[PDB]
């Protein structure tokens, strides 16, 4: 009983994190095999970030430009390189806590979980999820880019996310470890905002299922509806369609609960269009939209990981 | 900027669950040097748990009993003892990865992070809070019992909490490692329950304090009241008492945000007294009661550990 908002234990991946100095610049970089990953703006002084060259700025630094410090060592580079926005740093040890690992880019609507980071030092872990416009609420103060997203499966640490920047509205914007930004943002101090934002259907039901599972009641009915006179009432309150292959991903949930997908989707419409009448659903009081079907399943039925 | 639900890097602690296994029963076990720590109810069988005398069974059991597993490797037990709650098992192998660590009994309001477990493999990472009834709001299931909950200060980890069982109503009970519960409750499967729980006052002003250095402000008036005038009306909502020493600790908050404690004292005092208007501080449309002023310093300021 009980549910939470809950984050993979982080012990595999801070031993990666690592500090990189190079002029009056200072970040975080990731540690693996033989190869240290950063954010390019760190080759970028404070005067390189009007509309820079990166290729060109490149082409005047040195290897020995490069101080790159895990624990209270410091490690030697010996080649560099740029992929995309992402700046590769080759060094002389490999780091012999490397996990199984693997880069994937993920899609919206799916969650993962954030080791903050300053000056190569952890600081704290949370749960977030990429929204629709492409853009992350975190918790990000100075020094803390470089900082990396991740889920784990069994015991293969999958990484989807290095952070840039934050917006003039406060979320965040960064790309996949393969140097791509999520979103239409660009890595040069001019204007940019992030675009209308819609809630996430899918993972609003599967927070209601999580509800019954645990007791609360209270906002199933007898009444149903069809799936294209859901979308009519969701369109009105800025919610996302949803689609056919949602509606399967939802199976094992209306399985071992009883209620029957489209039932759910027609006590999602009342509360929408009555307000909750201050009660409350899982202790919230608003419509939480950061819980996939997934993370339901792993938490309300016991998954561990090795 | 941003403010999230943040726990401490779960790394440390993850190097110490084990599993154990007696008889029929199965639960996580914490290793620190040569000794194992669990719950005693793991010489409990299913028989046991009317109104057992665990003095006398524990008198029954021999050594190779109790089958202890780190990773895929075989602890071996050589000696056993009992201490109130909490059962310590001497084996012949002490744990590389202990590290710097500490036993520290809690006071209700303050925070920790619970590493959830099973079968000695960590599940996932979130905050808590003791709750003024003594109990926690933690997600537990089967198994779950063994894991610990902690706090990191600089280096050295501070374990405060084992996790012993649910209550009828969902909330959690356990004890300090030193075996010793938190709340009125004792180990024996007869009837229990909470008792009424009150909110945590010096806490809800600390998260208001952290809107306000975040952009939210539609909260802040110009009237103020006393002391006395705020508990006469935290009395009637239920809220704890407020004291002379909660209000020092709340310097350094004023102090940087510029709004007077007494000042904040007279906005809570509203908003008590006329609901929100369907508007939201810091994402939440309830008041938050989980962030301790220590956790609004560590997070809006920069702290991390090593
Ligand atoms: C990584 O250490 C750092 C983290 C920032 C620091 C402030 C709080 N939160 C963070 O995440 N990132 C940076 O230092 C960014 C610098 C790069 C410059 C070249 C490539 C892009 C980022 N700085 C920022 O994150 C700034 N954001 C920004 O550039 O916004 C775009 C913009 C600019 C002008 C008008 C409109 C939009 C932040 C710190 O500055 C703002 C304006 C957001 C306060
Ligand atoms: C640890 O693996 C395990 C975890 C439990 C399992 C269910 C979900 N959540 C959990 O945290 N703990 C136990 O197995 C407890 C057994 C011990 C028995 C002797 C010493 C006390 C605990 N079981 C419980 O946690 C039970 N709680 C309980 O005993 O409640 C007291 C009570 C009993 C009868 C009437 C009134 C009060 C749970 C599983 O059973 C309930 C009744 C809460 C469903």
């Amino acid at each position: 009983s009980g549910f939470r908002k809950m984050a993979f234990p982080s012990g595999k991946v801070e031993g990666c994190m690592v500090q990189v100095t190079c002029g009056t610049t200072t970040l975080n970089g990731l540690w693996l095999d033989d190869v240290v990953y950063c954010p390019r703006h760190v080759i970028c002084t404070s005067e390189d970030m009007l509309n820079p060259n990166y290729e060109d700025l490149l082409i005047r630094k040195s290897n020995h430009n490069f101080l790159v410090q895990a624990g209270n060592v410091q490690l030697r580079v010996i080649g560099h390189s740029m992929q995309n926005c992402v700046l590769k740093l080759k060094v002389d040890t490999a780091n012999p806590k490397t996990p199984k690992y693997k880069f994937v880019r993920i899609q919206p609507g799916q969650t993962f979980s954030v080791l903050a980071c300053y000056n190569g030092s952890p600081s704290g872990v949370y749960q977030c999820a990429m929204r629709p416009n492409f853009t992350i609420k975190g918790s990000f103060l100075n020094g803390s880019c470089g900082s990396v997203g991740f889920n784990i499966d069994y015991d293969c640490v999958s990484f989807c996310y290095m952070h840039h920047m934050e917006l003039p509205t406060g979320v965040h914007a960064g790309t996949d470890l393969e140097g791509n930004f999520y979103g239409p943002f660009v890595d040069r101090q001019t204007a940019q905002a992030a675009g209308t934002d819609t809630t996430i259907t899918v993972n609003v039901l599967a927070w209601l299922y999580a509800a019954v599972i645990n007791g609360d009641r209270w906002f199933l009915n007898r009444f149903t509806t069809t799936l294209n006179d859901f979308n009519l009432v969701a369109m009105k309150y800025n919610y996302e369609p949803l689609t056919q292959d949602h509606v399967d991903i939802l199976g094992p949930l209306s399985a071992q609960t009883g209620i029957a997908v489209l039932d759910m989707c027609a006590s999602l419409k009342e509360l929408l269009q009555n307000g909750m009448n201050g009660r409350t659903i899982l202790g919230s009081a608003l419509l939480e939209d950061e819980f996939t079907p997934f993370d339901v399943v792993r938490q309300c039925s016991g998954v561990t990981f090795q």
